[PDB]
Order: C-alpha cells, then structure tokens, then sequence
C-alpha cells in the first residue's frame, strides 16, 4: 500500500506475536522457526536461527517486535 507507519507497526505487531509462541515481546530461533513448521517444512537450527538472526540486530538467538519491524518493513511494495 502507500501508508505504513502505525498501520504497519500495529499490522506487524499482530504478525510478531504470531511468530513468537510465548506472547513474551521476544522470539527464539524455533519460535519464528515454528512459524513455518506446522505449515509443512519443519526446518533446522540452520534455516531457523537464521531467520531470528536476520531479524536479531543484537544478536542475542531471538528478536523482539521493533526488531522484527527492522527487517520486515514489507519487501518490495
Ligand atoms: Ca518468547
Ligand atoms: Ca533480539
């Protein structure tokens, strides 16, 4: 769309939670990893940290919601 910003932050929030299985503000590597397991991938330490780690501008093996906005902002348009 042309208007993100609160509407994109309030979007994303909800997908956060999703991707975080604790509601903890927080996401390890197999909670984003558990984001696309039960779809039918069921992938590794290697594909899962490296989501979180995409995502974890500290680096701690997890991300948190204002990170998860850092990287996801969208992709293209
Ligand atoms: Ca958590
Ligand atoms: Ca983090």
């Amino acid at each position: 769309s042309s208007n993100l910003t609160e509407e994109q932050i309030a979007e994303f929030k909800e997908a956060f939670a999703l991707f975080d299985k604790d509601n903890n503000g927080s996401i390890s590597s197999s909670e984003l990893a558990t984001v696309m397991r039960s779809l039918g991938l069921s992938p590794s330490e290697a594909e899962v940290n490296d989501l979180m780690n995409e995502i974890d501008v500290d680096g701690n093996h997890q991300i948190e919601f204002s990170e998860f906005l850092a990287l996801m902002s969208r992709q293209l348009k």
